[PDB]
């Protein structure tokens, strides 16, 4: 489950 916001994707 990885959330990408702007120019990271982080573990959710």
């Amino acid at each position: 489950s990885t959330c990408c916001g702007y120019r990271m994707c982080v573990p959710c």
